């Protein structure tokens, strides 16, 4: 078929599976959330907590699906239909190495639901406690072993793909051991080889040698807020792509529809980026496409705390908070606008 509706498997949407309900999880997990103290605001702050009641959730927006559980199979079905509407073929699943049966169950449910709609799943490896290249290897082995034969497990030209958040926290000399073909604990040429996509944060003077010396296959930028880092400043993307091409690296810029996290970080207002009825998203997605990249990542499907979500949101005013909403646009606007951009990306490939 040539309908302009098919999934794109070089489009990765960052997905969070940490939401709970009292009924399913024992707690409205993540809808309830601690409020972060101001890191520049002195001692003895008692910032408090958002209780995750119907009226007061840990987001500046309000989900169309309500305070949902990430383990609810019926929610997962709806999310996969949303991925189909957005044409986003890869669900890039946040992975915190919880080592608990509830995590394992949820990952299986997500893979199962994804496969029903031909969506693929890859893992976004977060900075879990004591993360290092040895336990990372062990975890990559575990994930490929447990999930690699699941029909929804993502591969690109035969290789799994992992995004590594905060990869800069680990020295290139450690990364080399895992990611150079000669490394002491290499994954190259093994059953556990993968495309490893590191998080490019700061200036080229720092990031170029890091990426090369660490033997990453590519890099992404994550932040939905333009200008938050060098990497998340879209006017740098043409030059970042030129360098990537010259050095055999895969650049996967991250685009998002906006940013606001002031319910959980009231002091962080400088990072707010207004949605302007979709115009912010359009501008950022256009820059990614114009850079001539082979793959794009979307921050985010459902990081509700950071207000970067494309998942449908609805107007809501409670006694406790007046939520933001998609304003003049309908709740599914960011899904259908993502589909539009996936089309213009495919037209460019
Ligand atoms: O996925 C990468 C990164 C993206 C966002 O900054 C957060 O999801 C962050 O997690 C931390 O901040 C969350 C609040 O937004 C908090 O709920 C988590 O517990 C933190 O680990 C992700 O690492």
């Amino acid at each position: 078929n040539n309908l302009g509706t098919e999934l794109d498997y070089d489009t990765f949407c960052f997905y969070y599976d940490w939401y709970g309900s009292e009924a399913i999880d024992g707690q409205y997990r993540h809808w309830a959330h601690a409020i972060a103290p101001d890191p520049n605001g002195g001692s003895g702050q008692n910032p408090g907590t958002i209780p995750g009641t119907q009226e007061s959730i840990a987001s500046n927006f309000y989900p169309q699906l309500g305070r949902y559980s990430s383990s609810d199979p019926n929610i997962l079905t709806k999310h996969m239909d949303m991925f189909v509407m957005a044409r986003t073929g890869v669900l890039a699943l946040t992975w915190w190495n919880e080592q608990d049966e509830t995590e394992a169950k949820r990952i299986g449910l997500i893979l199962d639901a994804a496969d029903k709609k031909k969506i693929k799943v890859c893992f976004h490896l977060e900075p879990y406690p004591s993360r290092n290249v040895q336990n990372l290897r062990e975890n990559i082995v575990k994930l490929i072993t447990r999930y690699g034969n699941h029909p929804a497990f993502y591969r690109k030209d035969g290789k799994p793909l992992f995004f590594i958040y905060d990869s800069y926290l680990i020295e290139p000399s450690e990364w080399e051991k895992l990611l150079s073909p000669g490394g002491s604990i290499t994954i190259r040429n093994t059953a556990y080889d993968a495309l490893m996509i590191g998080l490019w944060t700061s200036s080229p003077t720092v990031q170029r040698p890091f990426i090369l010396n660490a033997h990453f296959d590519g890099f992404y930028t994550y932040f939905a807020a333009t200008g938050f880092t060098y990497g998340s400043t879209p006017t740098n993307w043409v030059s970042m792509q030129k360098w990537a091409k010259e050095n055999g690296k895969i650049f996967i810029p991250s685009v998002g529809p906006g940013y606001i996290d002031t319910r959980i970080r009231p002091w962080n207002g400088s990072v707010i980026r207004t949605r302007t009825d979709g115009q912010y998203y359009d501008a950022m997605y256009r820059k990614a496409i114009e850079a001539g990249v082979s793959a794009i990542s979307i921050t985010s499907f459902n990081e509700w705390h950071e207000g970067s979500q494309i998942e449908p949101a609805v107007p809501y005013t409670s006694s406790e908070f007046t939520y933001l909403d998609y304003e003049n646009r309908e709740p599914d606007y960011y899904l259908t606008r993502t589909a539009y951009w996936v089309g213009k990306f495919r037209e460019s490939k």
